[PDB]
């Protein structure tokens, strides 16, 4: 996917979808009960990467930025075209829109499945350097129980792409 020059006409959309992925990375943790703390912990139910997008430094926004780039590049590589068409937290207000109403077509569902397969392949190729975790198998050879979580995580990119027009 990285062999595709990213068109700057939709860099603003790649940043909107990056901000959306970041705000949902806040959303799920706050559903689990995570606040905004200055210590990078997981058992202390706090996360220092929940603040507004503009205040996020280069050490915290690159994850969502690269995630958006790779999903869009995977879309363009597969062949379809991209173009023109509450729980009170501890300081942040993640609420883009009601993006869970319009039914997502089976083509987009398979597209999100392919995105999850690619992301899992990258993560497994990174993980093989460590021992012998049962998740070192490809996504096609992965247990079906956790397949839906990765497909759900990748569904929001195409959901934002469709909803924003």
């Amino acid at each position: 996917t990285s062999q595709i020059v990213l068109p700057p006409h939709l860099e603003r959309i790649r940043e909107r979808l990056a901000e959306n992925i970041h705000e949902l990375w806040v959303m799920n943790k706050i559903e689990l009960g995570w606040q905004y703390g200055p210590v990078r912990d997981d058992n202390k139910r706090q996360h220092p990467c929940l603040v507004e997008f503009c205040k996020l430094p280069e050490q915290e926004r690159n994850y969502n930025l690269q995630m958006s780039l790779e999903t869009l590049k995977t879309l363009l590589a597969l062949g379809c075209h991209v173009g023109i068409a509450y729980q009170l937290t501890s300081g942040y207000k993640p609420a883009p829109m009601d993006l869970s109403f319009i039914k997502l077509t089976p083509s987009q569902e398979a597209m999100v499945d392919k995105l999850a397969e690619n992301a899992h392949n990258v993560w497994a190729r990174d993980r093989i350097r460590q021992r012998r975790n049962p998740r070192l198998v490809p996504y096609t050879l992965l247990d079906d129980r956790t397949k839906k979580s990765n497909k759900d995580s990748l569904r929001e990119a195409v959901r934002t792409l469709l909803g924003y027009g």
